[PDB]
């Protein structure tokens, strides 16, 4: 099958995928990094999320494969010393798909604007203090005052969401899930404080009230967005797939990450 | 249709009852608390609790409806003052009917017992200390060391589970969460610490490692459990049904108990 | 000097107390466990802790010395191999003494009741639902309506107060800090959330609203108390004192037991 | 005595003043903004902290009065219509002044600089990721992986750090807060989580990892600092004085702001 291989670029990462590279060459497997079938990432997380937004057009051609060369790898299945036998399955196929909802991030300006998340989506103010109306389904929910939100996948809820209090979620669950970042709560300022976990088709709505600059990152990626009118979440109609060859359970993968391995 | 109304015994509640059931009078409205198709609770959340498993065995063939005579009532959706417009609605009946999840308690000694959740199902010891194994689909998942835990439905989200740091759920997912009660973490002890949100069909199970007698609430109720071998939650297959007249969106209603009103 | 040595009663602990008692044979030491001034802990916290309590009597006359056998020991500052060391150094004295707060708790009815807590003292209720007016220094603070309150000593952060959410505060600061368990808060319930750092000479008050029979906990040792008129909690004037042969400094004991070792 | 008034600038404070100057000028009183006595803030917390930061060359030498304008004020102790007994009280003297702790921040380049806080003194990553290691009296503690750290003056608790999840302290206690933004945690990074609380002598240092650039926030005033070898947290020597004509005490101003009034 069509294929191709990203590396974080140190030298384990770029030595290890030569060699499968090189192993690949012994099966009907055409490296191909316009439209590859399979996509491989030899790295970190940051490396699997740059994987994923290099290919995110064609998320519905593309099984994800995850290598870990640290230690760690949410997103990774193997570790460099299975790497021949991942190629020989590969090879072979007969391999089951999985899926893990995204998230949908609109902007408007005064224009639009749409990016596609793994992770999340998080809001800040541009320098200035942070303040936005929180409109569910055209409900205005709350007035937030504080450092921003976090809007995150269910497999994003074990990253920048769990450090903000939020809670683990499935990756079966299709939703998303609103964390705040250190909200400003007295007798005249309320949020409701707990992390929300909206379903999909639910559209959560930031709006302005004084300052329209705000940074807005998507996973890794942060870029300050200026005359911004509305930021819309919705739990997106795309999704990720993940090759699988093997059971590696969503909560053994949180086990071995956050509590022994 | 075969009607009840339960109250919470006070003045202001009986008499709102008997002016209902006066109100029924003057329809093709049978009052039976044997088999009705609607039950009324008339009072709190507790007293709504109360008439939920007062009829736990006939959920499939009543619609609820809640009339808070307080400042508070989650699960109401009426005041007293929209007492005689509700018995007029449901006379000429036409309402929509929406179903929240509910959570199956297992009980099993060396003997099994099972308990329906609307809000949620708690552990703790019985005096000494509490240390149970997590086990999530049969894989050992952490060692808990604390007061306890609670396994939430969606609706339950906003009540114990909300003063235990947990996300709020919209009750369209069918889910149940777990949130801690004072874990013990040092270099030797270590929990999750997060919230863990699971879907259908997933089982987590509570096993014993030293005392076998915890202290085991579902919903209002809290019963000592001897010779306990195993606790089991998972996603009911059974749902509670609300007789809805209007929109009286969950987001507002979380709004509306935790923001402002 | 007149010494006495309280063990956890394992296997372990027994034969090293007999050794260092054969140790302390060789030295102008006496064993005297009624007016001892030296009070050797060999076990756990638990162990310190019942040592403390046997002894607060004579707080004053006592410097306390603490060995873990096991992989914990917040109040030891010494493993079992180095016990000769410690026998060697104790009988040529020239220790530092160091000393940490203490909270007393006062228990009134309708009658009083003084008790000294090294770690803690919680209060809960009797079954029923918790609910306590908060009043400091006359002033009525709060009503608390949740599972419970703690107020900790600076040694006891580390503990119970810890799981808690509390802060971790340096033995050398003469406060107290009571933190939240499970408060209920919605539009009509409030409570402040954060825990609270009291000093010297301020009374915290916890009176009754409707129940009046508490479960309240003295480090290990907790009791039922009935017709509980109010619950007083002050930082005490008594102090315990710790025998120190070397420098092992807070930070670095917190840093031991909960970064690593 | 000599005196001076800042105002936040609106049309209401700005009157306010105005009608205090022409008040003061009944009695032997001075106005003088380059060595005043008295100084007096018109506006909100942020308008008496910019007063506190154009005098903190003479802290020794005034005492500060907060009067709020809008329905806040932590550091106010007079609402707008008690402004003539204000100006009288104040003319005649005999008031009591009281002493909050400060923060010293000093930074460290490859040149020094110090800063003095009343609220907090914050560090965060310019732009890239924050990692520091975090010394305590010259003993490794932590390495901080995150958004960023917040340390706090007892005063300052009820403000960023309250919504950071510290505890808040009677001003009495001369100590510092340092509490975490969004601290990453999995098997291979590991932090406290807990608020930590450190008396007067007692140095924390930030020592960079990478990069060596970070935001540095003391009170309203943010500053991005290039080439940091250290950042240094100490109780300050300097105290702020507050001029109090009556008792408000600091548990009540804390329930004021946050219970109810
Ligand atoms: N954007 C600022 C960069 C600083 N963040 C950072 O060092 N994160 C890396 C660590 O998190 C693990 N990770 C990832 C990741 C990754 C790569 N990361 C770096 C890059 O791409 O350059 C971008 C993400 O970072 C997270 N992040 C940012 N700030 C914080 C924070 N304060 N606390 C916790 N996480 C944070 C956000 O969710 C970003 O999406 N996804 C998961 C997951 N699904 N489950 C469990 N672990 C996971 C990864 O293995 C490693 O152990
Ligand atoms: N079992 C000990 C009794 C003490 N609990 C108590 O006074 N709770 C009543 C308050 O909670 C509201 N509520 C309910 C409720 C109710 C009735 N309640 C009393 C009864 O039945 O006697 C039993 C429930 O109590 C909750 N609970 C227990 N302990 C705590 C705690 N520490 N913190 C927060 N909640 C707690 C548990 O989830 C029980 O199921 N469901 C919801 C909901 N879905 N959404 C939002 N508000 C809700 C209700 O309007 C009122 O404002
Ligand atoms: N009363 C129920 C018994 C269950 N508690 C329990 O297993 N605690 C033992 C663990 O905590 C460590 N510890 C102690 C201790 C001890 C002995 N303990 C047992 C006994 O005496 O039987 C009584 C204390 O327990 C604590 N506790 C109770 N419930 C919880 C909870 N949910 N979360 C966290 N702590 C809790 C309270 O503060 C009691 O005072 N002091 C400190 C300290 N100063 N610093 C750091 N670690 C410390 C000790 O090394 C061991 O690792
Ligand atoms: N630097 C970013 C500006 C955004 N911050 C903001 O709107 N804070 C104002 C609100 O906080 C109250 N306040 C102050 C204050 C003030 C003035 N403030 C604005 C200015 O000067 O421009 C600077 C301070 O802001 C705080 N801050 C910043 N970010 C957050 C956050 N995410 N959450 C909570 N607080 C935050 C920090 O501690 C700064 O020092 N001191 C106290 C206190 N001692 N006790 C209780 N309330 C207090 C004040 O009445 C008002 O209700």
């Amino acid at each position: 099958m069509k294929y191709m291989i990203t590396s974080k670029g140190d030298e384990k990462s770029d030595l290890l995928r030569l060699n499968m590279i090189a192993g690949f060459g012994e099966y009907d497997m055409e490296y191909d990094d316009v439209e590859p079938e399979i996509v491989i990432s030899i790295g970190g997380d940051g490396t699997f999320l740059s994987a994923f937004h290099q290919y995110e057009e064609r998320l519905d051609e593309i099984a994800f494969i995850g290598i870990h060369t640290g230690h760690l790898g949410f997103y990774a299945d193997w570790r460099p010393a299975e790497a021949d036998k991942l190629v020989k399955l590969l090879a072979k196929g007969e391999y089951q798909k999985v899926s893990y909802p995204l998230l949908k991030t609109t902007v408007k300006y005064g224009k639009e604007a749409t990016y596609l998340a793994l992770n999340e989506s998080t809001v800040k103010s541009s320098g200035g203090p942070f303040v936005v109306d929180v409109v569910i389904n055209d409900i205005h929910f709350e007035r937030f005052r504080g450092d921003g939100l976090c809007m995150s996948t269910p497999s994003g809820t074990t990253a920048y969401n769990k450090s903000l209090g939020g809670a683990l979620m499935h990756p079966s669950i299709e939703a998303m899930q609103l964390t705040e970042m250190a909200s400003i709560n007295n007798r005249v300022y309320r949020t409701i404080g707990s992390p929300l976990v909206f379903p999909k088709h639910h559209v959560v709505s930031l709006q302005p009230v004084n300052d329209k600059d705000f940074q807005i990152s998507v996973d890794h990626l942060s870029i300050l967005h200026r005359d911004v009118q509305e930021i819309r979440y919705e739990v997106s109609a795309k999704k990720i797939h993940f090759a699988r060859f093997r059971s590696f359970p969503f909560w053994r993968r949180v086990h071995d990450s956050f509590i022994e391995d």
